[PDB]
């Protein structure tokens, strides 16, 4: 099965062209957590701002151009990209928008963060209609000494 995972701020926004305006350490190790030991599916633009390879987690970045790391895996389209992720229980999509916006229809299941932040940005997450998902778990926190803005996780099932 096929999951997603995402932050996102208001009106679904996911990024911008600069650096987001908040710290959230919290958000970060509930990635960690739900990413570890499993395949993780990426846009180059995605790959770009990480510009390492997630340790410990098969790296699958999507392209229509040739690879220039020969650390992770390059694929040319959306059916390869699963083919390269192999038999395994849970494959995590981690972004961007577009390609969110095409594995979603795909997803079974979609990790969230929900950020309590009015941020401009220029790409979001695709929208999704509540009543499709079963809400299985989730989990508000308010901002802290080390978190800079409040949060909800949030993890959905397909119905």
């Amino acid at each position: 099965m096929i999951s997603l995972i995402a932050a996102l701020a208001v009106d679904r926004v996911i990024g911008m062209e600069n650096a987001m305006p908040w710290n959230l350490p919290a958000d970060l190790a509930w990635f960690k957590r739900n990413t570890l030991d499993k395949p993780v599916i990426m846009g180059r633009h995605t790959w770009e701002s990480i510009g390492r390879p997630l340790p410990g987690r098969k790296n699958i970045i999507l392209s229509s151009q040739p690879g220039t790391d020969d650390r992770v895996t390059w694929v040319k389209s959306v059916d390869e990209a699963i083919a390269a992720c192999g038999d395994v229980p849970e494959i995590m999509v981690i972004g961007g928008g577009r390609v969110y916006e095409q594995f979603l229809p795909k997803a079974q299941k979609l990790y969230l963060t929900h950020i309590d932040a009015e941020v401009e940005g220029d790409t979001h997450f695709p929208d999704y209609e509540p009543d499709d998902w079963e809400s299985v778990f989730s989990e508000f926190h308010d901002a802290d000494a080390q978190n800079s803005h409040s949060y909800c996780f949030e993890i959905l099932e397909r119905r």
